């Protein structure tokens, strides 16, 4: 509630613009493409793959400094971030590659899991108080249904 | 916090209930001593160790759920948690024990800079958004002066 930054169209477009060697390209593309389809259920967005750098949320993996002023920190600490919605950086996805990327119960951490939570960020979410939730503030695996109560009002409260 | 909670006494007490064994009683007591040490300079607070369960912030370790309902998580994510300040729970801090707590660059997470974090909860301050202040909610190890400007102006918002 320092805003609320929401996007003002429905149609929006996101662009892979680098993969980790983490995980085949065709695995990343899914799981992003999965961590999308959580949120268009629940809004009345859409989400578009383009091969676009004008493309409204690009995504991008960099380790350390990627130029946009927000170093990531080697392994652990920072995961990943994403800027709120509007133009340029805004709206943008950046995962740190010093982490191990991967999905399902094991070592790293799941792309699905922690793009869900980016692309939340990315569509307007602050940090939800609620443990279980997506958008609560700290990495923990699960094989549940991502979303929980919380996470849909907020995005209602956003678009809906 | 919800309605800027602060004391409202000056002499504040303090009663470290248990201990981890990871350090000496004598070393968690001083690294105690000196997080209090860091407020206390800035503040019209002084604090007393006493001995007592009447005390104002009750500091324990403590593993997965321990007594308030919000429980840890073993080694890693979770660190610690103290509660904004008011009777009985409010105002008391406690510790992961599945944590490894030590002190200086190493190993574990220092002791003195989590609790310096902590007893600022304690006081009633809220996290910061510079990634540098004390109250920033990450842990970074550093052996430069834990205050910065932003935990000293978030203080004094609340004590003057
Ligand atoms: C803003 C970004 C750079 C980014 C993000 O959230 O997008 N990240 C920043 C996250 N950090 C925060 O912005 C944040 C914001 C508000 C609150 C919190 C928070 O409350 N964390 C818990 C704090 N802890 C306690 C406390 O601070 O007293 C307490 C409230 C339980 S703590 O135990 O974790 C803790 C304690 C002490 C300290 C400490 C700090 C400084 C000195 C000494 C100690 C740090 C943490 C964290 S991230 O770490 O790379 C990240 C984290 C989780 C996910 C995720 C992925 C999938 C599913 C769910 C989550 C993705 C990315
Ligand atoms: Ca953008
Ligand atoms: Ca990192
Ligand atoms: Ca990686
Ligand atoms: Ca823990
Ligand atoms: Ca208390
Ligand atoms: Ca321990
Ligand atoms: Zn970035
Ligand atoms: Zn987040
Ligand atoms: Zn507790
Ligand atoms: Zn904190």
């Amino acid at each position: 509630f320092e805003g609320d930054l929401k996007w003002h169209h429905h149609n929006i477009t996101y662009w892979i613009q680098n993969y980790s060697e983490d995980l085949p390209r065709a695995v990343i593309d899914d799981a992003f493409a999965r961590a999308f389809a959580l949120w268009s259920a629940v809004t009345p967005l859409t989400f578009t793959r383009v091969y676009s750098r004008d493309a409204d949320i690009v995504i991008q993996f960099g380790v350390a400094e990627h130029g946009d002023g927000y170093p990531f920190d080697g392994k652990d600490g920072l995961l990943a971030h994403a800027f709120p919605p509007g133009p340029g950086i805004q709206g943008d996805a950046h995962f740190d590659d010093d982490e191990l990327w991967s999905l399902g119960k094991g070592q790293g951490y799941s792309l699905f899991l922690v793009a869900a939570h980016q692309f939340g960020h990315a569509l307007g979410l602050d940090h939800s108080s609620v443990p279980e939730a997506l958008m609560y503030p700290m990495y923990r695996f699960t094989e549940g249904p991502p979303l929980h109560k919380d996470d849909v009002n907020g995005i209602r409260h956003l678009y809906g």
